[PDB]
């Protein structure tokens, strides 16, 4: 077959079906390709499902601990099967809506496995037997990234990636998770609360260590007392399945230890998809970490040829896909867009209970880039919605640059605090300096007050703390 | 005893002992005079243990109706006792952290109440008897309000306001609620929860009548599904408590009807304290409705005496009596202030499940007032985390003016959408429009999503609906 259109969308993951509503916004003809995943990894596989789960993990958490607090009476069991079952309902339904979209923004899915034949053309392997020619005036990639393994380790029966083990409906009794990223620690907080024995392992001396260090301090100690066992500063050698059990070889200061489970969980990182299609027919440019090169207009060396979401490295989150296709779409239009800059200043969330949230600098990297720094910490020991909540645990953090006092980043660990980066990030956005956020009035009783009590400290001193 | 202050406050409400901890911090000798209530109304009997027993009702409502869908393999039961020793629990912890404030801005506290002798000297009536008397070059009242009860009722063993159902440990089997705001839904929530049969009755065609109409009939939705029964546009005629019943007459379009309960709540509204306290001798003029009159800088007719707080009306909440009170304590210092402007525009929430949380003016309200109105609504139906959690219910609804999309109003109902309100009141505030909010990339998956998304409405179209 062939066709032609003014847009082609090679995958349908967050980054990819939003810009191609936003080019079909715009008036572009449209299509969008994609075999397997509508939605991508997000929504079939990854933050939608992940999400129920946490939800469901976070419930057993409250009573198995706090059930005197509460005054819970009864002698209950929580089936992870259900939980299972829930999050395949959510991811369903969601895939759902993403249909929906491409219909109501008249985009043409194409169901195949598009390769570009040159920097004009792409050849699609269609789901239903056949093949399709698709020539195009712009082509956005947003293929995605896939697991990083342990160098010199291999995917077997017992040694899985976050895709088998969010898809099993039944759980082992002791795993091994290798990488203690956001996405390492979410899957030890879920199995750890429905009774599986969890070793998170990290090469790097921090648990979630692109956070601040004070963030990583505090959400490994919560999860120590959880019962999860962290070793940091600890490297993988080799991961050995023998079916009836895995073992895992590990250094730290050149000790060597053997520790072993039945399953193992690889969740070091993710590697861009750039293999397999075509990208050196289309003559597209790969950085020296094997992603694909853009510019501030996620636009390759291929003028007509841009590259979003997860296989550009830049920051591989949904909303940040999301954005990155915005811009492209309205780019190629010829639309007013707004660079995204310095991906380091855009939001990010860990939803494990307490949750993580984040954005822009570290205190250390602030300093370290030359900012005079001033930094402003209030505890939610001294909020009085977290005590309501029966979580008084965690802190807010700003960091911001004594010459105007404009905002550097802001941390964040505690109770739903994922839902609070907002504010945060539409005044660095917009050059709103912390004199004028301490003057934005915040509800009564909310953790939202910790926020403004941290604007007082920047331009002064504290009220309520 | 015969003492100077440059300072005295007259109660330690929110507003009370924040205005002293900004004059203290302004180099301004400053004392506050109390008898009862360190923390006000709010700390004691008000925001902070309503807060905790809404916490527990909440896990009530997951634990119970949703105890399948979340795959517990039953029912738990919830000892109200425990709910009420814990509230009373957060609430000492919160007053002895007012103590702590004072003492750290070294403020003096007099235990006594308070009675002006002329508009210069405050007669204090001690608690361990004696009697001070304390002169001043400026005062600050915010001696905060009392409830009202409905007109030709009295308080009785079986017919009582916030204070004394708050303070009891056991629960009647059936009650009636008089006034349907955010008070008596949220008591109506707690005690519904916990077994008790409630009929929340209002004089007013909707329930929640100061939000937005669309909210009111979703609150309406959810509070009749979880089983209270709603009289609305039904006024209260008379109460009669027969010990082992009270009697409630009310009428509705020229029909009354009895109702029956073992207990009557009055909700109705709330009173400034004007009366008791010498301000006739002070000269302070009150309003037509009884509250102390102030102008933009929170100063009474009297230069040298403030009003803030619930005693001047203006908008009866705690953050509203904190931002009074620091905006009274630097006009007195001659510092740089910020006024509150159109109070209306102040953010506010209720906690009952769902949250419900606005700001500004209601649709019905911007078009009454000739503004040229554009609205985008976002159902939660849409949202991926609002699934998640296991409560898509709800909406985010955001008014905006069409010449530039200035933000007018904003109104939420749904899970959690407390928090959600900084990013709304900042932009309002420093004159950011839709246009800019639209660039501010909100974190997937939260529900603050929705208010991205209505960004995009206002401006154009949405992606994800
Ligand atoms: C367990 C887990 C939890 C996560 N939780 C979160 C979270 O809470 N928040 C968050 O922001 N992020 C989260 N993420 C990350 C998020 O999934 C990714 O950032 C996001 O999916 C990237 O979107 P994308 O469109 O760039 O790529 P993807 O979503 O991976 O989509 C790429 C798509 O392209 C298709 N494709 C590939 N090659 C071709 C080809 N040649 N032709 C056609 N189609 C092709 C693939 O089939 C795939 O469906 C999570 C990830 C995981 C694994
Ligand atoms: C059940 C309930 C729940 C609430 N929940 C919330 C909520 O979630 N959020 C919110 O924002 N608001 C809430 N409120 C409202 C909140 O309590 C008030 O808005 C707030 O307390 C007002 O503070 P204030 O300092 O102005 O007055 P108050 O807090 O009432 O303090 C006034 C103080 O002045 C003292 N006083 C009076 N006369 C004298 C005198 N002559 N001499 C000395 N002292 C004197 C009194 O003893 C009292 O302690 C709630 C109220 C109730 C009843
Ligand atoms: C990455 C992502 C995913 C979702 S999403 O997973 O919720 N989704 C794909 C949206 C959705 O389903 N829309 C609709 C609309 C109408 N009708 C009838 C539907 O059936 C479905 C996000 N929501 N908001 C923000 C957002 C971001
Ligand atoms: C109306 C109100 C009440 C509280 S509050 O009820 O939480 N409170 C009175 C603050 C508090 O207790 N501070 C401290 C500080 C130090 N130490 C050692 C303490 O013991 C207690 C608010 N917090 N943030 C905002 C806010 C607003």
């Amino acid at each position: 077959s062939m066709t032609h259109y003014d847009v082609v969308v090679l995958g349908a993951g967050p980054g990819g079906y939003v810009a191609a509503i936003r080019a079909a916004q715009l008036g572009l003809s449209t299509a969008i390709v994609e075999p397997k995943y509508w939605g991508g990894v997000c929504l079939n596989v990854g933050c939608i499902p992940s999400k129920a789960l946490l939800r469901n993990a976070e419930l057993v958490h409250i009573f198995t601990k706090d059930a005197k607090a509460f005054g819970i009476s009864g002698e209950v069991t929580f089936d992870y099967g259900i939980a299972y079952d829930r999050s395949r309902k959510v991811a369903e339904g969601r895939v759902a809506g993403v249909h929906f979209l491409m219909k109501k923004n008249k985009i043409t899915e194409i169901h195949g496995y598009g390769t570009f034949a040159d920097a004009n053309t792409l050849l699609v392997d269609l789901n239903d037997g056949g093949t399709e020619s698709v020539t195009f005036d712009n082509a956005i990639i947003a293929t995605g990234s896939s697991t990083r393994l342990v160098p010199g380790t291999s995917l077997s029966a017992n040694v899985v990636t976050y895709e088998e083990q969010i898809l099993s409906r039944e759980l082992p009794k002791s795993i091994i998770i290798a990488g203690a990223g956001a996405i390492g620690m979410e899957f030890g907080y879920v199995l750890k609360n429905y009774g599986v024995d969890v070793t998170i392992v990290e090469f790097l001396p921090r648990a979630l260590p692109n956070e601040d260090a004070d963030v990583s301090k505090e959400i490994e100690k919560q999860f120590k007392k959880l019962g999860v066992t962290i070793l940091t500063a600890t490297k993988v050698e080799s991961i050995a399945d023998g079916g009836s059990q895995v073992t895992v070889t590990v250094t730290k200061d050149g000790v060597a230890q053997e520790l072993k489970a039945e399953k193992v969980l690889q969740a070091i990182g993710f590697a861009p998809n750039v293999e397999g299609y075509g990208l050196d027919k289309a003559g597209v440019a790969l950085t020296d970490r094997k992603a694909i090169g853009v510019d501030d207009y996620m636009r390759t060396n291929v003028g007509h040829i841009y590259a979003i979401g997860d296989v550009n490295g830049l920051l591989q989150l949904a909303h940040v896909a999301e954005a990155q296709g915005v811009v492209a779409a309205e780019t190629i239009a010829g639309a007013e867009t707004l660079t995204l800059g310095d991906h380091r200043m855009l939001p990010r969330a860990t939803f494990c209970q307490p949750n993580v949230a984040s954005f822009g600098l570290t205190e250390q990297q602030a300093r370290n880039e030359g900012y005079d720094v001033v930094v402003a910490k209030f505890p939610f020991t001294a909020n009085a919605k977290a005590h309501g909540v029966g979580d008084p645990s965690g802190f807010v953090k700003l960091v911001a640059d004594a010459k105007h006092g404009e905002l550097l980043g802001g941390h964040l660990v505690g109770h739903d605090v994922a839902e609070l980066l907002p504010e945060l990030t539409l005044a660095q956005r917009w050059d709103l300096t912390a004199s004028e956020l301490a003057r934005n009035v915040h509800t009564h009783p909310t953790m939202s007050e910790a926020l403004q009590e941290c604007f007082h400290g920047l331009v002064g001193h504290m009220i309520n703390f």
